[PDB]
């Protein structure tokens, strides 16, 4: 590609609430869209401090950012420059269900994500409502097409403060704005982490790794 290079950047702002709690966060990052890796910092700007675990909203902040492999027919770099986006469900263990959507754009060496993202029916004694989320494990994306565009799914898993783990489904669409080819079933795994982050996470560092596989 001339319209996708070796490093690229990223600029985001997501708009939400969950349990009815209104918030916006912005985020600027740089990634790598061939090493399937991107870094970015993320800013409370409204809603603060967050009364809810970030762990749920971190997997909301681009599947461009993913080293595929030459057999693989990637449907994230062949949208550019028009783009693409997606529309996402989030189905908690314990009822919490989150839906967002983001719509990914190019301008120049930039990304800009505009993403909505809204969460309900938390618990007010679960992890979420309570904080006492630690990290993602690695996870696996199931990707496929139907009805001309591309499907995914992921069985995700929070490891919890003193043990134990707290399941949620992802279930994701991808729109591309353009026609491009479509891929066949293929996996794409994912490793997701807050590298550093502010006593109320007001200020937040996340990095995240990607790598596609059929094999």
């Amino acid at each position: 590609m001339s319209v996708i290079k070796p490093d690229m950047k990223i600029k985001l702002r997501m708009e939400g609430a969950v349990n009815g709690h209104p918030f916006a966060i912005e985020g600027v990052g740089l990634g790598k869209p061939f090493e399937g890796k991107q870094s970015m910092d993320l800013k409370v700007k409204e809603g603060g401090p967050l009364p809810f675990a970030y762990d749920i909203l971190t997997m909301a902040f681009n599947r461009v950012f993913a080293k595929y492999p030459e057999n693989i027919v990637d449907y994230f770099k062949q949208s550019f420059p028009e783009g693409y986006s997606w529309e996402r469900s989030m189905i908690y263990e314990d009822g919490g269900i989150c839906n967002a959507t983001n719509d990914i754009t190019l301008d120049g060496d930039c990304y800009i994500c505009e993403i909505r993202f809204d969460g309900v029916n938390f618990p007010a004694n679960g992890p979420v409502m309570q904080k006492r989320t630690v990290k993602w494990e690695l996870s696996t994306e199931k990707l496929y097409v139907r009805d001309g565009v591309l499907k995914s799914d992921g069985n995700y898993a929070l490891s919890l403060e003193g043990g134990g783990h707290y399941r949620c489904d992802f279930k994701t669409t991808y729109k591309a704005k353009k026609v491009v080819q479509l891929p066949d079933y293929h996996s794409v795994d994912h490793h997701i982490e807050i590298i550093s982050h502010d006593k109320d996470y007001s200020n937040v560092n996340l990095h995240e790794h990607a790598e596609a596989h059929s094999e």
